[PDB]
């Protein structure tokens, strides 16, 4: 799985995924399912940002924690939008809201509720994708056009297929539960 990850995702995503694990005291070599999952989440966040008009999104995810909070703080101080209790992934300048992005091997609605109860924010928008082509977003507002979301759905399905083809998919799907 380690070598699958390093050949499936681009080096920039891989490097950001390694840094992110280390800061939480995780070894990518050992926790390889976590490694794949972090890379997937990052790739989705970057695809999503790319789905809007050029300036639409401020990207929060992928940054160093301290700098991430600084940017969040600048958005909050300048738009009046409420400060989130946890780091979201993007800020949407068009809709004026933070967005938390999820990618789950479980049911979209389950993960959605877990994320929503954790954040406890009326303002923040939540948008969950699965590896089975499903999505669920706050108030059924999917932010992006259908073509942009469909590209993300396709990519996740290809990741699932590439994993199953190497016998890694069962382990990956189950691992989110075991956590
Ligand atoms: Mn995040
Ligand atoms: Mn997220």
């Amino acid at each position: 799985m380690e070598d699958f990850v390093r050949q499936c995702f681009n080096p920039m995503i891989v490097e950001l995924a390694e840094k992110a694990m280390k800061e939480y005291g995780e070894d990518p070599k050992i926790e390889t399912n976590k490694f794949a999952a972090i890379c997937t989440h990052l790739e989705v966040c970057f695809m999503y940002s790319d789905g809007g008009s050029k300036h639409r999104f401020e990207i929060i995810e992928g940054r160093d924690r301290t700098m991430a909070w600084t940017v969040v703080n600048s958005i909050c101080n300048t738009t009046g939008v409420e400060k989130p209790k946890f780091l979201p992934d993007l800020y949407d300048y068009k809709e004026n809201r933070f967005i938390e992005i999820g990618v789950t091997r479980r049911e979209v609605h389950t993960y959605y509720l877990e994320k929503a109860n954790k954040i406890k924010s009326e303002e923040t928008h939540i948008h969950i994708f699965s590896f089975t082509g499903e999505e669920m977003a706050t108030k059924a507002d999917y932010t992006l056009d259908e073509e942009s979301r469909a590209r993300i759905k396709t990519r996740l399905f290809t990741i699932r297929q590439e994993m199953a083809s190497r016998g890694l998919w069962d382990s990956f799907r189950q691992s989110e539960r075991a956590a």
